[PDB]
């Protein structure tokens, strides 16, 4: 059933035996952060709080230690789906406050929060379904994560046949018996690499369950003898990972961007939500693409998106309108990768899309045709953008970008930064082997 | 002696029994090109010239065989410094010229020749003598060159001692047999780093010692069974190798630079000379610094220079202005590095440096400050630029400066722009193995 | 105590092996033991003061005076082996200076934000090798002290120390602990306020098991040594 009073989540806690639980929250760059709590402690908890430090909310950046208490959510009550000999784990989730009472502004969950409170004052609300892709790779004899194939499978082939097999479709029991309902699975372009499509849901209930998936697969192929890669580009040659986002508003029950009357049977409200994430899409890429190797993966000659366009037949561009529609007609945004921070992905494409409606951005003529295919010249002359290069050109771009600041708020937008101005530094002065093999022999 | 005429040149292969003659020319990229000739070919050649594949110049974006002919020089007539028992050896240089007779314009050599017509219309001339530093690491069992350090020496330390001390003394050796007058030779800072100071002559006999001094001293390593690299920086943590150029003009048999009446014992065309070098720097960065491995020894915090300004004392300024002052009188420029193409780069540095002494370019105030120490708001104050952080943006300079395509010619200047490109666009594709380290095990 | 060896024979019996080191790898975080520690009266809380700006009593503020004044004297007790001190190095969470702080977390004494009855004064310097019983013994016996004499901790340290330069610390009269396991010795060795505190028989034998434990160490030649030095003498 579903669990939302702390009765209830007591209830079962003594009903199905649950010896411990786990907090649930991430911090500013996307990387899971939990710790344990006693099943004893859960009454307590429940009525004052748990102290906790959180500064390893701001990132790796931390400096100076501070306290603030997190109140836990009844309503995010779920069982992990391992039964361990000693008793059932559950997790939970919950606010992070202040000890003056006020609600922490860094927490990139309150920032979705924020964004979704924004919608709701022009009478919108969000349902996302994601696509994720991962790899499954092999372990060597310590147990340490590898690169190694398991088959050589293709798109939607019948993949794998071997005992890896099994271990792919615990993987989908596990995600069906937390009540996630999934709607299909398959295999992927890329040797080893599958996609698991989302039910569209609540935005924020679907961030919640993105953080959760991540974590239950990685833990489910180790304890199997394989190893769960989110990689937005692990080999060369071959097709990257990308989390593409299904994204609709609704509105007193029904679907905006739906028109009947209308050619293309879109409605003008998606014509502006389309402008607006256009006109601000190079803005806040690097937290749709927040690590130096999801760059690696935006290159021509894939199915990833380099250039800003919209279509409705076209696949290579950025946003492609699905054939669906009635209720189903949707919005999917290619740029994004599993790396990327879900609560600060999506409220960012909340927040770009409801300001196009506000301001009846023309989103122009959409790009039926192949743009790769096209010249420099044609690209110039048609007026086609093009996403940042590498990293250190999207944290340029972001930097300045005002709206960016606005939506994310001052305290997350400085940490933000810093911790991937490091990060690039870090990187730019590394001699790569390629290098090696390249120049040693010629100079 | 010095061999003038091709009698002279004739009668010395007779004398000392030369039986093979290879010509010596680059490419645009700065690859030494050449090919043999038997001696008693060389009496026909000098009468007729040598009929080539001249498709060679334009570097491996060649792609249809076109015939240019050599007019070979008697006056870089020269005999290698290695005696195989059959007989002796020597190398020569010469013009290219198109089939209809006139002088090719894609030769690098024709380029340095253009530039120095255009400093003597001043009535100027220059003399250039480099600082070329370099590695010597050991070869695997197989003889394929590696990285392994010889010694782990500092800066001016007596190493190394072992069978390696010999292999630096035969360097030393060979390059005076072959009448270089070497300046001094020394340690550098890095571990198994040496650098050679060539004396203080003319830009075009410099230019093409320092092709030959390249090609020398790597077959000797090879017969000796070590490594001599030329990378700007083969090595992560360690100071890289550059090749500083220090010059000055002469008019009417004086130096132009030196004013006894001047409180920095400088005079205003000195002044002016600068000013031009500080102003165009940007824009021809990708000549002096060539390839992609280049921009990881341009990074702060080493001996390499990342900002653009001038100073009598300082060291990590760009131009640096020794104490010597009368006849040697010099500015050395400190950006270049040993894989740049010496043709090219001095030809600019020569172009540069006369459009600020023509136009009365004032180069400012100098820096005696550490700039690294400084704060951005301070460099943003001050107004000190800094030079391209990759290839991709030096390129992007360079390939919107009509001072550069004037320079170099409308051949050299699209040939050279479509290497790099291509180059460049191979490495950002790759997955180097540091991001394996950093992201497959926290994705 | 019990706690130690408990956790070590589970890991056995699993495969692995849990290490109370203080200091076990070189470039990342040590091991420390911080000690949240308060005084009830009556039934209540004493270093709770709803009336103060800071909700602190008069009282908390001689007990911060007192572990100040005397926290180098038993330094050797909260670390007492080689080890302890490459963890008591700059750069690290590891406080090597000596303040107290509300809000900075580098300082030696720190004082969470939690007040009322969970008013606590947590102490960073300890690391797990320590003994509990001699640790907290000391570190009761020394805030008394402050206590009944009425010791001043003086004004807390609300900027990074460590960013600071010599002669700002010089001018601010900020201390900082012993560097080695020898020094601290030297320090706790003419302790007459430790002496007494842990009687004369745990005094004396303690010193020379300390005394004997150093001396093996000074007199080793590390392999650091030999790559630094072999080939550049
Ligand atoms: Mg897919
Ligand atoms: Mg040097």
């Amino acid at each position: 059933k579903k669990c939302t009073t702390k009765e209830d989540v007591l209830e079962a806690v003594k009903e199905r035996d649950v010896k411990f639980i786990r907090t649930q929250f991430t911090d500013t760059l996307g990387i899971i952060k939990s710790w344990a709590i006693p099943a004893e402690q859960l009454e307590e908890a429940f009525e004052n709080g748990v102290m906790f430090d959180g500064s390893s909310i701001q990132g790796f950046t931390r400096i100076e230690e501070s306290d603030m208490k997190l109140a836990l959510d009844p309503s995010t009550f779920r069982i992990l789906p391992w039964r361990p000999a000693t008793g059932a784990v559950a997790r939970i989730l919950g606010d992070v406050y202040l000890p003056d009472g006020n609600p922490f502004k860094g927490d990139p969950r309150y920032v979705l929060k924020t964004a979704i409170k924004e919608a709701e004052k022009m009478g919108f609300s969000m349902n996302v379904g994601p696509e994720l892709e991962f790899f499954l790779f092999k372990l060597d004899a310590n147990g340490n994560p590898t690169t190694e194939l398991t088959d050589q499978g293709g798109y939607f082939d019948f993949a794998p046949l071997d005992r890896a097999q099994d271990v792919r479709r615990d993987i989908d029991y596990a995600l069906e018996h937390m009540g996630f309902q999934i709607e299909a699975s398959h295999h992927e372009v890329a040797p080893s690499q599958h996609e698991i499509d989302f039910r569209f849901g609540d935005v924020l209930c679907t961030a919640d369950n993105v953080v959760t998936f991540k974590y239950v697969v990685k833990s489910i192929a180790y304890h199997k003898g394989y190893y769960a890669s989110f990689m937005p580009k692990p080999l060369f040659g071959v097709n990257g990972s990308g989390m593409h986002s299904n994204q609709s508003l609704f509105k007193d029950g029904k679907n905006v961007f739906y028109d009947p009357d209308t050619p293309t049977k879109l409605s003008q409200d998606a014509m502006y939500y389309i402008g607006g994430l256009l006109k601000h899409i190079r803005e806040f890429t690097a937290v749709t693409n927040p690590v130096v190797n999801s760059y690696k993966r935006l290159v021509p000659g894939y199915e990833a998106p380099v250039y800003i366009s919209w279509s409705a037949q076209n696949r290579s561009s950025l946003i492609r309108i699905p054939a669906t529609r009635g209720n189903g007609t949707r919005i999917e945004l290619r740029c994004p990768d599993p790396a990327c921070n879900p609560y600060l992905a999506f409220a960012l494409m909340l927040r770009a899309g409801l300001e196009g409606i506000k301001n009846k951005i023309d989103p122009g003529e959409p790009t039926n045709v192949n743009i790769f295919h096209l010249s420099d010249k044609e690209r110039e002359e048609r007026g086609i953008r093009s996403l940042p290069a590498d990293l250190k050109e999207a944290i340029d771009e972001m930097k300045g970008s005002k709206f960016v600041k606005e939506a994310l708020g001052e305290h997350v937008f400085s940490h933000y930064l810093c911790a991937k101005e490091m990060e690039w530094d870090e990187y730019k002065a590394v001699v790569h082997p390629w290098e090696l093999s390249r120049y040693l022999s010629m100079l």
